[PDB]
């Protein structure tokens, strides 16, 4: 501890990514995207020819993972060993290798330690599913972002469109149809606009970490 950490947990498509980036840029703090972490490990393995099925080989790789996340104008750059790999990480191939890598207990443990090492001054914004419950249970500010099925389905639709696939909203609404920390601030992405969620998250963080 010592360096402040703001955790953002919630289901897929709730807007965590957007909130996380906006907060990291507003406060100019470090950023950690746990969801992308496994894909980056998987890509490093493929790049270095580390056997995706060998737990023993994957652990050292995970423990020394050279990754950093940078957000500019809401655009996320994933720098693995000096090069931006944001595009590579979005492929199904990497997504599949990420599932293989994530299956091993010792690999998940090593990645747990590696994620905790992102906590440095002036601060860290971290988003995922268990950031405030498992990774940083002592985080001074914890936020749980919830959203309606429609909001989540719409966000998913736009995310796929980007990869080139345009899919029926009704189909996705069906496709989509995680415990908040006891000390988390609960924010609903559907009662408030995303701009309002960011405002309210920043105000809460300020009352807890600064102001006066």
């Amino acid at each position: 501890a010592i360096a402040p950490v703001i955790t953002i947990d919630g289901p897929s498509g709730a807007g965590k990514g957007t909130l996380c980036k906006a907060m990291a840029e507003a406060l100019q703090w470090h950023l950690l995207d746990s969801g992308a972490i496994y894909r980056v490990l998987a890509l490093a393995a493929l790049h270095h020819h580390v056997d995706v099925a060998s737990e023993d080989a994957l652990v050292p790789l995970a423990s020394h993972l050279d990754v950093r996340f940078v957000s500019t104008n809401g655009n996320l750059e994933v720098i693995l060993e000096g090069e931006d790999v944001s595009g590579e990480i979005r492929t199904q191939e990497v997504a599949n290798a990420a599932s293989q890598v994530a299956a091993f207990p010792r690999v998940r443990e090593a990645l747990l330690r590696r994620q905790r090492a992102f906590r440095e001054l002036p601060g860290l914004i971290a988003d995922g599913r268990d950031m405030g419950t498992v990774v940083f249970p002592d985080a001074p500010v914890k936020i749980f972002l919830d959203a309606s099925s429609e909001e989540r389905a719409h966000r998913r639709m736009l995310q796929l469109q980007e990869k080139g696939f345009s899919v029926n909203f009704e189909r996705l609404l069906a496709e989509i149809k995680l415990v908040p920390a006891a000390d988390a601030l609960v924010l609903d992405s559907t009662t408030l606009s995303i701009e309002q969620v960011i405002e309210k998250a920043l105000q809460y963080a300020r009352q807890k970490l600064a102001l006066a």
